[PDB]
C-alpha cells in the first residue's frame, strides 16, 4: 500500500535486479541504493 | 534465482513494515547492514 | 571541510580502536552522509 | 594495529591523490569498495 515515490523507486529497483540478474545480490543492492543516494546529494549539495 | 528471490522478499517485507519516509536511506542502511551481517560470518 | 572531517574520522578511529577497520570506516562515512542529507534536505 | 594503519594510511593515499571535490561520498565510496574488495575474497 506504499506512497507512490516508494513504489517507484522500488519498480526502478526491481527493473535493474531482473535486468542485470546479479551474482551477488546484497553487494549489487547496496552499491544501486548508495548511487541513488549519491545522485540525490549533488542536488542537495548544489548552489 | 532462489537466494536472489529470498533478500529481495526480506527486503520487500522490510519496506513493507516500517514504509520508511526516506525510502533510498532506509534500503541504503538495510543493505549495507546485510552486508555487514554476512561479513562477520565470511571472517 | 576536507581536513576537518579527515581530523574527524581519524579522532573516530583513535576513540574507538575498531576490531574491523574497514567496517566501522564504511558505516562512518555512510552515517556522516546520511547526517548531511538529512540537513540538506 | 598494523593492519588498520595501513588501512588509515592508504586512504589518506587516495584522498591526497585525488583530492575530491566530495570528500564524504568519496570516502564512504573508498570504504564500500573495500569492502566489496574484500566480500570477493572472502567468498572464494
Amino acid at each position: 500500500s506504499l506512497p507512490k515515490e516508494s513504489q517507484a523507486e522500488l519498480q526502478l529497483f526491481q527493473n535493474e535486479i531482473n535486468a542485470a540478474n546479479p551474482s551477488d545480490f546484497l553487494q549489487f543492492s547496496a552499491n544501486y541504493f548508495n548511487k541513488r543516494l549519491e545522485q540525490q546529494r549533488a542536488f542537495l549539495k548544489a548552489r
